[PDB]
């Protein structure tokens, strides 16, 4: 398989016309999205709404929370379907995801793009690299990796033949996905299902519209009933219920560190009830850096940092939020950042394709980001250089904000904001090595980071010093935008278990291999010849 | 790339060089006690907590005197290992692999008799059980894991202009605690060695009852060039060791083989302390089984008998893979029962160093002897149980237990569910026409999922049983015994209560001990931050 092409959406292109039509189709619409258990559409009385981030008077979806009883019924029905699904040949399960990929690539591309734009506030290009390219690639590449894994077989020596069976996990997997990438939900539920597991998928409230579109495509591509249950739910209720089931065998999580730790501790408390040891996979965010050496190409520093810090409002686990600049380059980089900042358009991405990024996801995110801006107006070490405005009267709109910190270990240099907030620390050129150590030691995270430098010896030194500061490390490129099969994604420290979705080993977390030895001759006597 | 093959099993025939070498090594150990220190870096350290390892078949023979590391020494070993980790992790994978390939060659040749003899005298193994363990399996772990690790570096991502992508297989940041069991010398070498191969530093707590052979393996690794502070040799009280390593903010992994309750205890300790760790520790555990031999009416009776006798009673049944429940159809039970009882009477139990005619010897220690004796007494009191053969034991000289064959009328008797780790086989006879119902009982009776075998010559029965028993065994055998997996051929492990099933002996095990980093280097300027569609 090859990577899905990123379309250019030029004027008069087929994809731009198709997208504009899909956006027009959605403009005044609310979809009633039920829970799906097997083939049954289930409504509870716990009604919820997904709002359009840039126009929160527009309810894009009405959905409901599954209660404990519905979740337990979804577990029971999934468990009853698991054996038949696990016994299917790997190629037959892969075919579902390959057909779903082809649907997303072609006739459903505009739909999933438009639903990600209106429901999660993404611009055209951010929806294209997410709901199309990345999700399509997850499905195609994981299918390839899984079919290839069946060929990894042990040595056979006469008179015995050995065969490895890549079993699904026995039980069900709980998939808990975040708002910020439509593709991640598809992968968190889809990769375990591909490997023969059955899944309860709790999608993110703030991404329900696009998440359900993906779910329906999987069902239409041939996913049998009760292999993935579509079960929006209150977060704590969902976690309590699945960690209370004796049949839990895995959690595939992406979200906050505290939630992942909570789930981990619930599993540990309940170890005595489970039939097997559940497998927890988590990607938990980062406080990612762009580190600049005095030899860097300034124009690449500027555009790469503007994109990494502000695309999709900074709402990426991989977004740059700390920029380290040598004093000798600061007049250039400050001047260019501030001039380009004034050209950034924030607005409605469905109506204005000139928009660079739009509103942040919801009222909770808006309130959290505003608190950080108020902190930046209070702290003696912080100064807002540009931006700092926010307005939630129409959408949850936060202007891009550039802050300078005189303190390299200020809280704003350490804590994940998940908003369009970039903090810059200016270091003396002669304190370069000491500052590299600060990049490594300042935060608890280890997800992404970039070094900009045109000096080979400097790049080699920085690469060694930052070896554990980033699981996705970039030389002269921005810290966001990993591509399936090219940059498998994840990191350690507090950023998670680093199972590297997008690479060939991720699917191994969702299989429990069995080795069958068949002997084709009689065994003979139990004694040994040396005993005589 | 690396070309390796399994280590050949030697025959130990009369007059052979390996038989003469082993007899000399055994003679050299017979009257000896080795004083085994803790090793931190290159320093031999003694504490006041003196302990002894006894010869299981002659417990008046203290084969080793060692000591338990105290909490101060354990924390000093952590600090020193962490201070050595970055240099070791930055070594090329091929350079780390060379240590284990050299160690494997030493074990294969000049050190073979030493590690065999120490496993025999210290753990009670016969010649062949020591040979398949301390020689063949340990050598194979070192050679095959080295091959798998060198080849893993060639698993690289796609690059598209203008960028080049590379995966760096980093060791875990922190230290790994390796906690090994008494019953296989090879397992301790793998539990400590495989993480070290992948760039980790390790605190190795070996089993008290396997100390002599475990230290022999440790010395061989150091002689093969393992640098100081990469593996710390730290025998310790079990609870004290777990408390110390799970209290360190730098714990990144636990590689464990032993009991279910101990593994669960460590897992809960890590969860309790989650807020202090720099990263999320990785727990790997293999935790035993209650393994089955299932016989269909089409089975070859001779293979059933010899395969079950070996699986049930070799090394006294002290294997995580040993068969302890045998399911026999009523039609074959007369033939099988008579042959089992006849062959049972020919099984020699005795001193494995003095009598190479010994089939198996004493069990490992007084605690195992006491546990097995209580089960034998249960077999004499239960109305559903009857002892068909064996049943006696005697601990006056060694911890000697006869092989015992019990028939249960109840497929759910506690002796059909609980791991004894002794030479105790329980047989359940089922009506031929209930073989499907009985297969469901094989699958549902115990909490374990490690090994199992089906004996049948009917192809359809084999296929049917293979489907129904899919999750009853992670190592499944057709017309062969449930013990004796070979590295590279039957990667070993199972799920349910048997552990995390990381399959040591196969190509994926080492992936638990690496945390990959992907580096993207872009070779052209980035251009503008706007996109063309925005114009
Ligand atoms: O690198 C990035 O920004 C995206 C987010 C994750 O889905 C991984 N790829
Ligand atoms: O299958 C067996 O009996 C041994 C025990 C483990 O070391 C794996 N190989």
């Amino acid at each position: 398989v090859a990577n899905e092409p990123i379309l250019a959406f030029s004027q008069g292109s087929p994809e731009r016309d198709a997208l504009q039509k899909a956006l027009k189709d959605l403009k005044g619409q609310t979809e009633a999205i039920p829970c799906v258990v097997g083939d049954e559409e289930v409504w509870t009385s716990d009604i919820q709404y997904q709002l359009s981030p840039f126009n929160h008077a527009h309810k894009v979806a009405k959905f409901c929370y599954a209660d404990k009883a519905l979740l337990n019924r979804a577990i029971d029905a999934a468990l009853a379907a698991r054996k038949e699904w696990d016994l299917k040949p790997m190629a037959d399960r892969a075919q579902v995801f390959l057909k779903a990929a082809d649907m997303l690539s072609g006739p459903r591309r505009a739909e999933v793009l438009a639903k990600t734009m209106v429901g999660q506030g993404k611009t055209v290009i951010q929806a294209e690299i997410d709901a199309a390219a990345e999700l399509i690639d997850f499905f195609r590449f994981n299918a390839k990796f899984a079919v290839e894994l069946e060929g990894e077989q042990p040595i056979s020596v006469p008179p015995s033949t050995n065969h490895t069976v890549y079993r699904g996990l026995e039980g069900f997997v709980a998939a808990i996905s975040p708002f910020n990438f439509t593709a991640i939900g598809g992968n968190l539920a889809g990769a375990p299902a591909l490997m023969g597991n059955v899944v309860l998928w709790k999608p993110s409230d703030t991404a329900m519209l696009a998440s359900y579109a993906v779910y329906r495509i999987l069902r239409e591509a041939g996913l049998p009933p009760n292999i993935i249950q579509f079960v929006p739910a209150d977060g704590p209720t969902f976690g309590d219920t699945v960690t209370s089931s004796e049949h839990l065998c895995g959690i595939n999580f992406t979200g906050s560190v505290p939630t992942f730790k909570h789930l981990w501790r619930q599993v540990a408390q309940n170890l005595d009830r489970f039939r097997t040891f559940p497998r927890l996979a988590g990607e938990c965010g980062g406080k990612n850096f762009h580190f600049v050496h005095s030899s860097a190409d300034v124009d690449s520093v500027v555009s790469g940092t503007l994109r990494s810090a502000f695309e999709y409002g900074g709402q990426k686990c991989s977004a740059c939020s700390r920029l380290y600049v040598p004093k000798s380059l600061w007049p250039q980089i400050k001047g260019r950042l501030l001039e380009e900042h004034s050209r950034i358009k924030v607005g409605d991405p469905a109506e204005d394709f000139g928009t660079f990024f739009s509103a942040v996801i919801d009222a909770k995110a808006f309130a959290r980001i505003k608190k950080w801006l108020e902190h930046a107006r209070s702290s003696p070490s912080l100064s807002i250089l540009a931006g700092g405005q926010c307005n939630e009267s129409v959408g949850y709109y936060v202007e891009p904000c550039i802050i300078e910190s005189k303190d390299p270990q200020e809280p704003i240099m350490k804590e994940e904001i998940f908003g369009p907030v970039l903090t810059v620390y200016v270091y003396p050129d002669d304190k370069y090595r000491e500052t590299l150590k600060l990049v490594d030691s300042t935060t608890s995270y280890g997800l992404t980071g970039a070094v900009f430098a045109q000096d080979k010896a400097i790049v080699q030194e920085a690469t060694r010093m930052l070896r554990n500061a980033a699981g996705n490390f970039y030389i002269n490129d921005k810290s966001t935008g990993s591509v399936v099969g090219q940059q498998p994604f994840g990191g350690a420290r507090a950023s998670g278990t680093n199972d590297k979705p997008g690479g060939p080993h991720y699917i191994l977390r969702w299989t429990s291999p069995q080795v069958i030895k068949e002997t084709h001759k009689p065994l003979g006597d139990w004694r040994y010849s040396y005993m005589q």
